[PDB]
């Protein structure tokens, strides 16, 4: 039927209705560290998410969003591998069924509990839609979570999950500050990537933070009791809802640091 993460509709699937699943610059993928090499050219990573204004939380029967009011020149990243400004237009993380497993990047065959995605696209074209049809469309900033002492700032995320247990649901989810779910470091890695869903578009700029965060067991156990089903449908605990690693092809992963 409709793609999801299941038996007969997860991402051995997909390529079926979305051939692009094939292609040449598929998300995501294994950062082997070793080959990735020390980009000197690349300019400094630029996050500011200080008048950043979070409107709605969305479960959406893959994963759920906290989505932004990116009608104004707000919250942007720049610097790095990009060229010139790009939008928060939404968050949201892929998890696992099992503290080890859960991340769709993984660090030398690594998988880490979850993957937090932050959404930009570039003000060059407009809007989002027309942003996803170009090759540098989208930057999405991926940071790592593993299982260990709380994110205080994730908090106010945890607890508004009962309000949007199945799909379709939304809630009002204002002044939410994304700054509370950073690292200290910004070392990251960089390559051209895809959507990592359908319709797994090339249009994104990858910027994949080397330091992950830690989430409490607590915190990432409420992730796992959502529900990919809508309401009134069978449920179906909405885990492992991420895409595994594609093949790296005629790419390079570049590093900010070493
Ligand atoms: C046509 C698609 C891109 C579209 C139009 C309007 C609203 C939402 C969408 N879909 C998405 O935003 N999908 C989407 C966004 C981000 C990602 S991810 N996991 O690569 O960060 C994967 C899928
Ligand atoms: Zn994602």
């Amino acid at each position: 039927h409709h793609w999801g993460y299941g038996k007969h509709n997860g991402p051995e699937h997909w390529h079926k209705d979305f051939p692009i699943a094939k292609g040449e610059r598929q998300s995501p993928v294994d950062i082997d560290t070793h080959t990735a090499k020390y980009d000197p050219s690349l300019k400094p990573l630029s996050v500011s998410y200080d008048q950043a204004t979070s409107l709605r939380i969305l479960n959406n029967g893959h994963a759920f969003n906290v989505e932004f009011d990116d009608s104004q020149d707000k919250a942007v990243l720049k610097g790095g591998p990009l060229d010139g400004t790009y939008r928060l237009i939404q968050f949201h993380f892929h998890w696992g069924s099992l503290d080890g497993q859960g991340s769709e990047h993984t660090v030398d065959k690594k998988k880490y509990a979850a993957e937090l995605h932050l959404v930009h696209w570039n003000t060059k074209y407009g809007d989002f839609g027309k942003a996803v049809q170009q090759p540098d469309g989208l930057a999405v900033l991926g940071i790592f979570l593993k299982v260990g002492s709380a994110k205080p700032g994730l908090q106010k995320v945890v607890d508004v999950l009962d309000s949007i247990k199945t799909k379709g649901k939304s809630a009002d989810f204002t002044n939410f500050d994304p700054r509370g779910l950073l690292p200290e470091s910004l070392d990251y890695w960089t390559y051209p990537g895809s959507l990592t869903t359908p319709p797994l578009l090339e249009c994104v700029t990858w910027i994949v933070l080397k330091e992950p965060i830690s989430v409490s067991s607590e915190q990432v156990l409420k992730f796992r009791k959502l529900n990919f089903n809508g309401e009134g449908e069978p449920e179906e605990l909405m885990v492992d809802n991420w895409r595994p690693a594609q093949p790296l092809k005629n790419r390079q992963i570049k590093a900010s640091f070493k």
